[PDB]
């Protein structure tokens, strides 16, 4: 059998390079870094290069951490769980500007944090698929301990204008966080450029191994623990080394980002060819803004059969594809899909929409 | 160059089993268990066997939850934060009993729960090294959301008396947890015998990759999510799954238990050997009890010497070994330690004592 993954948005393979680079790690280098022996001793430098791949990835500076954690989900919870006792129980300000287009583990959270008594704005999303930075300007209130967006949309690809949202936040004083869980490696992310406080990341959507994250803190903000013990990762998060997924993740952002040129004009070029190709049959129209997304995703809509449909025939092809929300279909290619394999997608998937 | 691992209370090498089975899984089934498709439906299998060896290992029961989180740091966190809303803040009950003994992923949660307001009483250690059930019956007043008990002792190897506290607290209608991260795979493990209402572990402690790592929850206890955002393991742990580690720590659970007999009598006889032979120079004395301890642990005093500098030492002729507090020498074997390495140990040992 010859199979196509396009379901890129909802885990990626592994490159191999990024097996390769943990292997040893499962294998003879089986030491937990905390250790003082030759054991935790010799998992040091390869410990520290990765995480200078993952600095460099988000152009984080030497002052600011970027915290391993176990997903982009505990990422998540941390920096509202945090902000929650930090900024809300504890100065008052009890006020979060949020999105509807968030990722449940933002929303979910919130909504939990509403229940303890927070008000959180979900800023509507408006014809454009998109949020201006003109909406968190209004809702910022005064009580605002923290302003979480998205930098890109996991269902529709869009990118969010975060680079203007930072600035509001800065003028503002007002606590800045980033999921950027769908950007890293698909679009350039700088934390700098952003003036994000927080920035959040999974590894598995750019070709690292699921289970490992991270979060980025700024220069001299502050965060509770949402993992107490104080062992590891200078106090803020406790539990001992994942090591071998901390060297993937290193190979994998570092390669995630040398493929940045490669993503928007190879990929990118891919997802126009089958976007194109696959809009040219009766009643199929593209979900959201098409010019201020990624590269890899695009989100269809076959009028009159849903999405759930399309996608348990084309994997009986042996085309995997995901949901969306409008329910639509998500096709998010990556760096090892080919012309082939578009090509391929685009008869199978049209036939499978006329019967 | 050939080295003595006598660290296994703070890692432990991945079995080569547990390595084998996982590699599939950071190859060519790449997909994430959530998805629908071909790709994350081919996990499934996999996943639920592994699941199998998890409660199997624990005798937890169909009816009860195991959940895979990222390890017990997560776990230990997850009970106390999650019990704080649960039966502090919403039910009145205030106070936890604890143990002095406990790692600090459950110590500094409390902690910081006392910040919060919480009372928590840290049980105080008594001569053998260990606590009483009586004294949990004492502290255990009727503002008591929960007692939190270690199983067995990360330094001293000590076990505790699970199976009664498991009683005081069914009888006292009081939340029980053990952080069992020590017992699995060192000592049988009965959650049902235990009546523990939760039960933490980490898979590198037996064998198992590190980042990931279980909590135990019973049949209709209830606790709020530390990771919200609802999708994965029954909405009480979001996040995608780690499946390479999930089928590790499965396999390595397995291993552990089936090793059971082997760890009391090979590995038992062989940190019987070493302790024995070491008491033998002069005011070098064992720490705690001697009775009721895992198999695989010592915990050794040399008078005069600290054990900082015994560490420095062994490690310039290859021998990794740990810190206690009393500081002393913890060495912690495990299955892969052989009569052959204890002997060498012995002699290095002691050589090292004398200059
Ligand atoms: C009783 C007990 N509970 C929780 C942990 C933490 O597991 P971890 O979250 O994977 O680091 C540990 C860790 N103890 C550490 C040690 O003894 O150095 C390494 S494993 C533990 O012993
Ligand atoms: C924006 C955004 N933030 C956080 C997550 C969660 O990362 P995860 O904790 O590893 O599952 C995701 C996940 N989105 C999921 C999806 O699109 O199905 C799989 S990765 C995400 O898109
Ligand atoms: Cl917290
Ligand atoms: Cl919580």
């Amino acid at each position: 059998v010859q199979r196509i993954y396009l379901d890129n948005n909802a885990t990626t393979r592994i490159d191999p390079k990024v097996k390769e680079i943990m292997d040893p790690f499962l294998r003879d280098h089986y030491g937990n870094p905390s250790s003082l022996h030759q054991f935790g001793t010799e998992t040091h430098p390869a410990i520290a290069e990765a995480l200078d791949k993952l600095y460099k990835g988000i152009n984080a500076r030497d002052i600011d951490d970027v915290i391993i954690t176990s997903c982009a989900t505990e990422s998540n919870n941390w920096v509202l769980k945090g902000v929650y006792f930090d900024e809300c129980l504890k100065k008052g300000k009890n006020h979060i500007v949020t999105t509807v287009a968030e990722h449940p583990a933002v929303r979910s959270t919130c909504n939990f944090l509403e229940s303890l008594g927070v008000e959180v704005t979900y800023l509507p999303i408006n014809e454009h698929g998109s949020i201006t930075a003109e909406q968190v300007r209004e809702a910022i209130t005064e009580k605002t301990a923290l302003v979480s967006v998205m930098w890109a949309n996991n269902e529709t690809g869009l990118i969010f204008p975060i680079e203007e949202i930072g600035a509001i936040c800065k003028e503002k004083g007002v606590l800045f966080h980033t999921d950027a869980v769908q950007a890293i490696g698909k679009i350039p992310v700088d934390v700098l450029k952003a003036n994000a406080d927080f920035l959040s990341f999974s590894a598995h959507k750019f070709h690292g191994p699921k289970g490992i994250g991270g979060l980025y803190i700024r220069s001299g903000v502050g965060l509770t623990p949402l993992f107490h013990g104080g062992e590891h990762m200078n106090g803020r998060r406790s539990g001992t080394l994942n090591v071998p997924y901390i060297v993937g993740m290193g190979e994998a952002m570092k390669l995630a980002v040398e493929h940045l040129d490669y993503e928007k004009e190879v990929v990118g070029k891919l997802r126009d060819k089958l976007e194109e190709a696959l809009l040219k049959i009766p009643d199929v129209m593209v979900v959201g803004d098409r010019i201020h997304r990624v590269p890899n995703t695009t989100l269809v809509s076959v009028r009159g059969i849903e999405g759930e449909a399309m996608l348990w025939d084309l994997n009986r092809s042996n085309i995997a594809a995901s949901t969306g929300s409008a329910t639509a279909i998500r096709l998010s290619l990556s760096r090892f899909n080919t012309e082939a394999e578009i090509d391929k997608t685009i008869e199978v998937f049209s036939q499978a929409a006329v019967r």
